[PDB]
Order: C-alpha cells, then structure tokens, then sequence
C-alpha cells in the first residue's frame, strides 16, 4: 500500500497473509470469513499455498499467530474470459479450522451495496514503495470512484462487471504488488478484494479494482454452506 502507514494492530483481525511452501515472500493477502474459510483473489492462487494468521510485524511475531493450508480451493466457473480473471475472487478452504483472538477474528460481508463517493480503506503488507515492502501492513483511505476510470485501463474489466473501482484520482494513495486478494473495508464491511491496479502504483487517473463482494455474497455462503453445485452471479 502505497500513501499510507503502519495499520493499527487490531484494524485487520481478519487480514491473512498468502505465500507458499518455496517461499516466504507474500505475494497476496486475503479476509477470514470465518473459523475455515478465506476469500482472497483467484489470481493469488499458487501450486502450495501458505496462509499466515494473526500477523501484523513479519518480525515480530504476535502470539496468536497461525499457519495453515488448503485443503479445498472454490472459483467462479462461469467467467466471460477462460483465465477467469473478470471474476477474480477465491475460496480457500483451512485444512484445519482456527480459534478467534484479538489478532484472528472474521471480517463481516456486506449487508448492502455501497458505491462512488463511499470511503473505504484498504491494507496490506504489499510494496509501500517503487522497490520496498513493509515489516508490518500499511494502511490508507481511498475512495470508490466511477468505474469509467477503470475499463480503460484494464481489459480484464468490462463494463458492468461486478466490480468497484477505486482509490485516489489525484494519486498518492493506492495498492500495490503483493495487496492482491487483501480486503476493501467500508464502513467496517468487506466490500471488495483487491483485484489489481497499475504499475508502478499510485499514478495519477489510474484507481484500482476491487472486486466487488455483495454481488457474491449468496455463492460464499452457499460454498461455505457445503453446496457444490452453486455458481457465481452472471
Ligand atoms: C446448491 O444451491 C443451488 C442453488 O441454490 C441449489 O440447487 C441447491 O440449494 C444447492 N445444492 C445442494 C446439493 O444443496
């Protein structure tokens, strides 16, 4: 995140770190849903995933911390392009459930939509810099912004797709490489998953994409459910 600081040790209970069994570097983020389940993006998905909960310093482990694995990964099937990235969203299955602690709890889905105007904000221990990345997540506001900006600037994101786009028009403030899958809280809601912007971040005009999480409120609580048979919204 770039424009930001140092998010507050307990604003992002919910906040999972993603790397994998080769290597440390985390190249995604994603939100508890609850004791079993993350939702992070579809693209932040790798061959031996690895999910580290309960972190906020990288070196200053936090008591509560917890490793843990896949054991089932959920996508949308029905996307309009086959590497499925117009609906970049992912459910990840805990091979074995966590316990809530002050660092480890369950961020809440959206109770309604919410849209341009609405200020949200966003965290990650993604590069807070051209070539740096933090110890601890940052943190900053952005708000959601006229999807018009977006569609040009990303052909995985056509028009009325399920999607907010959003960050800070004038620049400064916005996620970068290694946010990816993190969520985009409003009004203390996960309204979107970090889907991508521009590189390098941050650039004037250039907001990023979120997507969209209401939309797919009905088919995360049916996976969640057991279904396996549900689809994504249109
Ligand atoms: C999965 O959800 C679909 C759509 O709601 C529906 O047909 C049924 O409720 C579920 N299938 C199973 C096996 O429960």
């Amino acid at each position: 995140v770039v424009g930001g600081d140092e998010c507050n040790i307990n604003e992002h209970p919910f906040l999972v770190a993603l790397y994998t069994s080769a290597s440390s570097t985390i190249h995604c983020a994603g939100a508890l849903i609850n004791r079993e389940w993350v939702l992070t993006a579809a693209h932040c998905d790798r061959r031996n995933i690895r999910i580290k909960l309960g972190m906020h310093s990288k070196n200053i482990r936090n008591e509560d911390e917890q490793i843990r694995v896949p054991r089932g990964k959920y996508f949308c099937l029905n996307t309009k392009f086959p590497n499925g990235l117009d609906k970049d969203i992912m459910l990840i299955r805990l091979r074995r459930p966590v316990t809530y602690s002050t660092h480890i709890a369950p961020v809440s889905l959206p109770s309604r939509s919410r849209g341009v105007g609405s200020r949200c904000r966003i965290m990650g221990w993604g590069k807070i810099s051209t070539t740096t990345y933090p110890d601890v997540p940052h943190c900053t506001n952005i708000f959601i912004v006229k999807h018009k900006w977006c569609e040009p600037l990303y052909p995985w994101v056509p028009a009325d797709s399920r999607t907010l786009c959003a960050g800070i028009l004038k620049g400064g403030r916005d996620t970068c490489h290694g946010d990816s899958g993190g969520p985009l809280i409003c009004n203390g809601e996960m309204h979107g998953i970090v889907a991508g912007g521009s590189e390098p971040c941050g650039q004037h005009l250039k907001p990023a994409v979120y997507t969209k999480v209401f939309d797919y409120n009905n088919w995360i609580q049916s996976i969640i459910a057991g279904n396996r048979t549900v689809t994504c919204p249109p």
